[PDB]
């Protein structure tokens, strides 16, 4: 038996508590209320753990309610103290919360939807690198969304060759390349050599058009003292921007290569490589919105948020939800959008969304309409167009939505008619303007 | 659309490629064929974007599809991948190749990846566990038998000198290793240093009086390897046998930093596979766990939690047993009513001690020393009223008994029962133990 | 001028705000409202330089105002603080942005900053103590009693071998700490690395024939953090389980770096408050050394002098026993009547043991642990003609006397002399103790 204590529902939770939403379909035959206070009891101090005062430890499942919808299917609120938690420590928040409960017998299926940090733990991470507002002071690029070419034809590539796609995809315009997320240092090109050649090709962009230009180099390696050695050489090459893939690699290399960030003034690209692996199955996982959050408090810049270009149900203002759960530092509480909790950043900075893909430049001012202009859209298509014109009409096509957004003119019933507009000027991006025509 | 290049259903694979074996639900609307070409071309290189070398010695090749026996709309497909695309000796890169991107596909609905063969020219280049079984057992000097543990509590809420004082009357109950609690690396009420200092004077009061060369999981699990590395050290510097680590929670690449600092430094690296069940509980998305233990044995350790067994009330335990013998062995079959879909050879790459933890107590002696042999470690984690050291004492007994039984030429499964409570007759601790726990088989 | 918008005494302080509590006399001529004002805009960012974005989310707020009851043209002015002001972690940026400039304020002609309250949100950005009160009595193994020391004496001039004999005649009569004097570093007559070497062969000998826990607080006070570190560390080499530290003169940037050293070596970090009285004497100017107790509690140190109370001759003994709560519990209520301004939450931040010196012999002994309870140090730093280990017997005699007089249930503070005298008749050396100070109360 587990609610005759953990189950406290007339209590309130503290302005020092972590706040844990999940969502759990229980076995047939137990009630909500018995599901929900032994999941409290399991992500926390369990049943016959005895001589101390071990209650200010016990997680509380404060409320429990029926999700509107679905059959079997509630919501439990618990309640953490914080003298559970490590400071600092992204690994053992989620192994305090996740460790144990999703393997309970007595529930089907369980999802963790939302988690609040109180301010007195938000305080002790380190955060995102930089942020916001201080990597565009970084690359002094303002009032526009980040733009950046994967290079896709990317494994059969030799260094040199990676090297000139880089080189003449920045040439065209735009602001960021990307390395693809599964290219460490494999046979047929070795990491320091893509570093070189890539670093060459960054100072030629930069030396012909004067703008910050940066080409998230991943550092993902097997092991922690391999990363190192990645990152420092990204440093001496002065490569102002290196990446990593926080849920493969781990919440304790990228804390420390966050921290190695902070302390040498190198911006962080997360990727969210493996992440569907634990998000997908709304009946099961942690949602995106939990990762989100300890990415922010772990540490990065950027942060792969996907996209939202056709997946548009009630489903499309989840991701709203966590694209500000990561910029702003204070966020209401509703439902609608996911936010379960409201959360206080404590003036934690924020990181950039990072949209999915979608080359096609005809959600491009529906990404600007969602993400705004402080977000990076990746536009993972290898720069088709049919290189440098398909970087011109990427970087042309955004700086026209832009502008049209600047004069309080709408993207969204506008969107075809300014992109067809712009293409009037350079055949770059007359040569791709619409939902047809790659 | 997809199914022209990357389905070669008569391709065969090579002995140095990597075998993986999906077990996938396609969205209605789209048939199985296409879906697992798609899967092959999203996991390896696709897109089909080679604008600019002919990228086709890259591609992974869905070489068969089949229908799983019993369930409409769920399909097995086996991938191919060229063993040129996998950084060596990283287990990251392994994951973020295989399971990347696809698991987030549209076209499919649900995704599990349930195997992977690593070719032998890929296991050579990991250092695999630190020790291995013959290696620890010899570092440890326990033969013949299963090593007993036991995970302190209370759990929370000790104070360091009380939290060595548990280890301490543990350990001298006769017991091998005590486990340091999954969520405690070093939290107000007990920071890491202090603990580590009075389990460690409490390992050697023990040994001292006992002779044998007891142990206790330190928990190192830290926010930054930097912390790691100094908690994994000063275990060390006090002369500690083995440490402990979350090896899902803190990541692939710390671990494998911790096991090349446990090979370096000889301390034995115990696992423990906390966040595990997020991943590999429902089987129709997530990574089947059996992956995960052969993605552990590549990256590094020497003991690993392997759940429980129809010890505990259970259904597939013909898959337990198969991950346990994957861990395990040098050669196992594709023995797929246990689970295993490819033959994986490990090239005398050492083996990883299965740890059987969750709701055990000694009734479920017997059938353990059944299913994990003598090859694996029992973590007792309800307190034998008697105290700690009792029941210490009580499971020692009944391992000891259970052990000699079974060499001696019973049928352990048929008369568990019946052996303990006949050794019950030379314990109290072990009696209290049997009449405290109704003999739930 | 400056009370338009740095007086708001509507607004209410959040959970996240750091509040002060100054007492100010303004000149003759000015307002206390404008006054308060101006402290909350001095404190702060002030002279509303705003040319170049609005940071009134910056600034400070007077929120209160009050005259103090008793004395004419003083008041109290308390002023919050948003929390993004402060660097995490820094005492020394507290200092500066509080009590940077406002102190040469001329519209006042006098400030005393009375109290500061730490948000939990900010507590939790700092190491705080090493150890603390619980890790300190565990790692000394002494419970149940306060904890007995002595300092040195003849102060100067003693060949480092005679200062290991005068610390080995001390820890061998029975006590449990000896203490460098305060203005011992490293002097031509005594270099500090002889001094160590000697006091460590004493402690090591002094351990041998008592079996318990000895100790001496090796003064690493030194010009340089570099030849600070080399102190602590030759220190922490010799196996000492305890250092010592002066934070006001050194400052607090050193004893940051000290406290966390200490905790990554785990050695018990005293401190001495040496310098202080040139701050928190003087009732209208100043700084109250409750504040500057709550800065080292979040700067780091396990002890702490506290001076002394009733024990000595005393009024405001109200203050200190505030103070020593501030330090030492975890919730402390706004009790105004004991000097505590706000109510400070600490977030199981560890607590600083209170060290109790100056003037202090046996016949205070009885006051003194009714009034520090047992989670103190007595320093009995006039030299018990008998010798000094005679001394120290006869204060270990009288202080277990005391204590067990304690936990008997008598009434110590009116039956101190009674105990005293009686437990005399079974020790000399407490004879002697007793008949040479003349029972001062």
């Amino acid at each position: 038996d587990y609610k005759l204590t953990y189950y406290t529902p007339d209590y309130t939770p503290k302005d020092t508590d972590l706040l844990a939403a999940f969502r759990f379909s229980p076995q047939p035959g137990v009630p909500a209320d018995e599901a929900g206070a032994a999941i409290a009891a399991e992500s926390s101090t369990g049943t016959w753990t005895l001589l101390t005062d071990m209650d200010r430890y016990k997680g509380k499942c404060y409320h429990i309610e029926p999700v509107q919808g679905e059959e079997n299917s509630y919501f439990a609120f618990i309640a953490y103290p914080l003298d559970l938690f490590e400071e600092g420590s992204v690994t053992n928040i989620l192994t305090s919360i996740v460790g144990n409960v999703f393997g309970f017998k007595a529930i089907r299926s369980l999802r963790l939807e939302d988690i609040r940090f109180p301010v007195a733990l938000v305080k002790t991470f380190q955060g995102p690198p930089h942020g916001i507002q201080v990597e565009r002071d970084l690359l002094n690029k303002y009032g526009r969304p980040m733009l950046g070419c994967t290079i896709k034809p990317k494994l059969g590539l030799s260094a040199k060759n990676y090297g000139r796609a880089v080189y003449e995809c920045l040439r065209g315009g735009l602001d960021f390349t990307k390395d693809d997320e599964n290219i460490n240092s494999q046979p047929f090109q070795r990491w320091r050599d893509r570093f070189l050649f890539v670093a060459d090709a960054i100072h030629k962009s930069q030396a012909e058009t004067g703008e910050i230009k940066g080409h998230y180099l991943n550092v993902t390696a097997p092991t922690c003292e391999e990363m190192m050695k990645r990152a420092e050489f990204a440093k001496e090459l002065g490569m102002p921007i290196i990446m990593h893939d926080f849920l493969t690699a781990g919440f304790t290399a990228n804390t420390t290569l966050a921290k190695w960030c902070r302390d040498n003034g190198v911006l962080l690209h997360i990727h969210r490589a493996m992440h569907a692996v634990i998000d997908r199955q709304r009946n099961h996982g942690i949602h995106f919105r939990v990762l989100a959050k300890c990415l922010r408090l772990s540490g990065g810049d950027h942060l792969h948020s996907g996209t939202v270009v056709g997946k548009l149900e009630g489903d499309k203002a989840s991701t709203l939800g966590f694209v500000d759960l990561m910029r702003e530092d204070h966020i209401e509480a509703d439902r609608s959008r996911g936010v379960f909790f409201t959360q206080d950043w404590a003036s934690m900075p924020g990181v950039l969304p990072v949209a999915s893909g979608g080359i096609h430049v005809w959600h491009m001012p529906a990404l600007v309409e969602i993400f705004g202009d402080d977000s990076v859209l990746q536009f993972g298509g290898g720069t088709l167009g049919h290189n440098a014109p398909g970087a011109t009409a990427n970087r042309v096509a955004l700086e026209a939505c832009v502008q049209a957004r600047n004069e309080g003119r709408d993207l969204y019933r506008e969107g075809g008619d300014i992109l067809r507009e712009a293409g009037k000027w350079s055949p770059e991006l007359a040569a791709a303007l619409d939902l047809w025509k790659e």
